[PDB]
C-alpha cells in the first residue's frame, strides 16, 4: 500500500555527471563514453546571451578552454562540436561508469526523473512531467543547467531532458539530448513565456485508478459517458483532450479495478463539475496529473532496475 | 525557482542493496563492509509471525541457511547475530561500493529518502517523513522489507530506517539500523495499529517560509501570536505542539524572509481557519508537512524573491 511521487533510482546517471567550465561559466555535463554533453550556452558571457551567435563564439574556443572535471579528476578535451543547442566535448577517457543508454525524445504528458546537479555533483532526484506547454515545473537554482531527465527501462537509461533555463513564471525549459528544445523556446536572454498550460487528462485518470487500487473509492459513481461528451467537458476545464489511444493505454488499470475507462471519465467529469467537497484522493485536494498509466502500473507492481 | 519533494540521489545506497533468502522467505538486505543487515523476520514463516520466538528460530539456523545474493553473485555467510529486530549476517566479502556512512536514529518530523527494493533490486526513490505517530506513509508492496531510508548530507550516507511492515491502515513501520523499532511496534502479526496522527507543525511553518522565499506572500497577515495561544489553536486542528526548539530551528528562515516565527504562526492559524479559498501554496491545496526547516534551506535559494 501507499502511493508516492517516485523517481527512478539515480545511480546509473550519477556516475555520468561532470562539471564543465568555460571561462567564468560553470555548469553540469553528462559524460557518456568519450563524450561530455552540455548546454551550448556554457560558451556565453552574460552580454553574449542577449544575442548569441553560437558558431562564432565556438570558433574562438580551443579544446583547452573547456575544463571538464569528473569528481576530483580533470578530463582533457580533445574535440568539440555543436549539435543543435548541445555542445559535445570529446574527451580522452571513456566513462567507465557509462550505463546502457539511449537518447529519447518524450511527448508532453510523459514523466521522467530529474537528477538536479550543481558543479557536477548530484544534489537531489525528483519526478516530474513534460507539461502540455512543453515546460517542466522543476526545482532548479542557478548552476543547475546541464542537469538531466531520464527514465529506466529494464537496465537501460533513456535520457530525455537536459536543463537549459528558467522562465519568468519559475517553470523550466530544456532540450532532448540531441539539443532540440521542448517547446517554442530559444537559448537566449529575450522575452520568453510559458504558454497557457492544461491538465494531462490521461494521467489524472491513471491516478484515479491508483486511488481505487489503494482503497479510495468515494468518487466512483454509477454513471458512464461517451468519449465525445467527456471531451466537451475536458475542453471546458483546460484539460487535454482524451483520445482512443489514451483509453487503450488505460485498459489494464480498467481490468484490475473493474471500472471501465469511460466509467472513470464520468467520475472525473463529476469531480471537475462539483469539486471534492472537502475530501482528498491519495492525500491530495487537487487532481494529480504527473503519474502516467505506466507509472501507476509500475508502482502498484514493484518493477525493479 | 520551484519546490519539489526531493529525494537524495540514491546511487550510494543502490550499491549496498542485496537479496537475503532464508528458506521460502526472500527480502532485502543492506551490505555495508562485510555485514549484511536485514529484518530478523526473514527467519519466520507466516505461521511463526503470530508469536515468533526469534532466539529459538535463529538457534536452529546455520550460516549456510542464509542465501545472500549481490547482483548475480552469491555471497558466503560466515557468521550471524541478532541485534534487536535486525539480523546481521557477516559475509566473506567487504562491499567494494560501501560509501562513507553512519547509523542515525531520527525523531518524528525528520525526513529521509527511501529506496524501495524488491529481491535486492532498487525499484524507486521517494521522500518520506517520520510521522509524529512513528509510522511512515510509504509506498511498499510485499517483498519491500529490508528497503532503507537515509539522508546524504556532506557525501556521508546516514541510514535511519529499515522497512519491516505494513500496518492495517496502509502505513509503514520499521526500525533504525540498530533494529530498534520506531513507535510502539513489534515484528509480530498482532492487533497493532497506528496511533492518531498529527500534522508536523514546524515543517508546515518551514514550507510557508519556502513559499515566501519563492515569492508568494498571499497568506501573510498583520497579526502575531504568543507561542501558547498558537498551540491552543493548532492542537484543535490535530497539529503537533510547537516548542521553543522549533522556534529556534526556524530562526534562519525567519531572518532570510524578515518574517518573525510567531508572525508566521499567526499566518498558519489563519490558514487553518480559512482554508486556501481556491488558492495554492507552492502548487499544493493542502498544508504540506514533509519538508523540514533543514530541507527548505537545502532546496531553496538563499535570496528571497522580494
Ligand atoms: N535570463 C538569462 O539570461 N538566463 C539566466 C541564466 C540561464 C538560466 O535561465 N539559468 C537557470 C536555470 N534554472 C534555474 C535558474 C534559477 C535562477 C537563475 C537562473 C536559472 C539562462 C539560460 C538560457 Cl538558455 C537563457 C537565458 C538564461
Ligand atoms: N501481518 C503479517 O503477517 N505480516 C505480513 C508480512 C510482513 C509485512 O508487513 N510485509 C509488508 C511490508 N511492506 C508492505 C507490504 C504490503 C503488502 C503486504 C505486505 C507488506 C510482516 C512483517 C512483520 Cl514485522 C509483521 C507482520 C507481517
Amino acid at each position: 500500500s501507499g502511493f508516492r511521487k517516485m523517481a527512478f533510482p539515480s545511480g546509473k546517471v550519477e556516475g555520468c555527471m561532470v562539471q564543465v567550465t568555460c571561462g567564468t561559466t560553470t555548469l553540469n555535463g553528462l559524460w557518456l563514453d568519450d563524450v561530455v554533453y552540455c548546454p551550448r550556452h556554457v560558451i556565453c558571457t552574460s552580454e553574449d546571451m542577449l544575442n548569441p551567435n553560437y558558431e562564432d563564439l565556438l570558433i574562438r574556443k580551443s579544446n583547452h578552454n573547456f575544463l571538464v572535471q569528473a569528481g576530483n579528476v580533470q578530463l582533457r578535451v580533445i574535440g568539440h562540436s555543436m549539435q543543435n543547442c548541445v555542445l559535445k566535448l570529446k574527451v580522452d577517457t571513456a566513462n567507465p561508469k557509462t550505463p546502457k543508454y539511449k537518447f529519447v525524445r518524450i511527448q508532453p504528458g510523459q514523466t521522467f526523473s530529474v537528477l538536479a546537479c550543481y558543479n557536477g555533483s548530484p544534489s537531489g532526484v525528483y519526478q516530474c512531467a513534460m507539461r502540455p506547454n512543453f515546460t517542466i515545473k522543476g526545482s532548479f537554482l542557478n548552476g543547475s543547467c546541464g542537469s538531466v531527465g531520464f527514465n529506466i527501462d529494464y537496465d537501460c537509461v533513456s535520457f530525455c531532458y537536459m536543463h537549459h533555463m528558467e522562465l519568468p513564471t519559475g517553470v523550466h525549459a530544456g532540450t532532448d539530448l540531441e539539443g532540440n528544445f521542448y517547446g517554442p523556446f530559444v537559448d537566449r536572454q529575450t522575452a520568453q513565456a510559458a504558454g497557457t498550460d492544461t491538465t494531462i487528462t490521461v494521467n489524472v485518470l491513471a491516478w484515479l485508478y491508483a486511488a481505487v487500487i489503494n482503497g479510495d473509492r468515494w468518487f466512483l459513481n454509477r454513471f458512464t459517458t461517451t468519449l465525445n461528451d467527456f471531451n466537451l467537458v475536458a475542453m471546458k476545464y483546460n484539460y487535454e483532450p482524451l483520445t482512443q489511444d489514451h483509453v487503450d493505454i488505460l485498459g489494464p488499470l480498467s481490468a484490475q479495478t473493474g471500472i471501465a475507462v469511460l466509467d472513470m471519465c464520468a467520475s472525473l467529469k463529476e469531480l471537475l463539475q462539483n469539486g471534492m467537497n472537502g475530501r482528498t484522493i491519495l492525500g491530495s485536494a487537487l487532481l494529480e496529473d504527473e503519474f502516467t498509466p505506466f507509472d501507476v502500473v509500475r508502482q502498484c507492481s514493484g518493477v525493479t532496475f
